[PDB]
């Protein structure tokens, strides 16, 4: 394994004791694996990887000469987002087989986004990207962002991830404390 990610995640998993310290190994994982479908995303799509941009970071970024102090700005951290001149696409990736995740992060974006973008004067769109790591099949909230993207010329293979989180389910399969923490 050529892999210092994997072998790092290996060690952790066979020096693993204890039901708290196996739920932050479960959660890295996780995180890892959405960050290497980010990686995968962003060059397929020949746009710049960002992994987590402060809002107000994005905002400065795209209208240099604001004041922030005037809007109440969340400070929600999107994954990345692209500025085309006339259009602002907030993106968020997600890996998972299920869609409540990605209804999850819609409405909060939705709603905490939309309404200090429209003050700004910003246009600004809501695109959540999900791959599904079983089946590696990708799916696109964002009309904008299917106009320019209609195709997502990625190959992804999340069985390394696969193997990593079932060693440690394995490891702590009689562990009940562990299995209502990853529940
Ligand atoms: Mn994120
Ligand atoms: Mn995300």
């Amino acid at each position: 394994m050529e892999d210092p990610m994997y072998e790092q995640f290996l060690q952790r998993i066979q020096a693993v004791r204890t039901a708290t310290v196996a739920k932050d190994i479960s959660a890295d994982i996780l995180e890892a694996r959405h960050d290497y479908f980010g990686r995968e995303l962003c060059r397929a799509l020949d746009i710049e990887y960002r992994n987590n941009v402060l809002l107000d970071e994005i905002i400065l970024d795209v209208y240099p000469g604001v004041n922030l102090m005037e809007y109440n700005v969340p400070h929600v951290t999107p994954d990345n987002y692209i500025w085309t001149g006339d259009m602002l696409l907030i993106l968020d990736y997600k890996v998972s087989v299920g869609h409540d995740s990605t209804e999850v992060t819609y409405k909060a974006y939705t709603t905490l986004i939309l309404p200090v973008m429209q003050e700004i004067g910003i246009n600004t769109e809501i695109c959540i990207i999900r791959a599904n790591p079983v089946t590696n099949q990708i799916s696109i909230v964002g009309e904008q962002f299917k106009r320019l993207f209609p195709t997502i010329p990625v190959e992804l293979n999340f069985a390394r991830f696969f193997e990593l989180r079932k060693m440690l389910l394995d490891k702590f399969a009689d562990d009940e404390e562990f299995l209502m923490m990853i529940a």
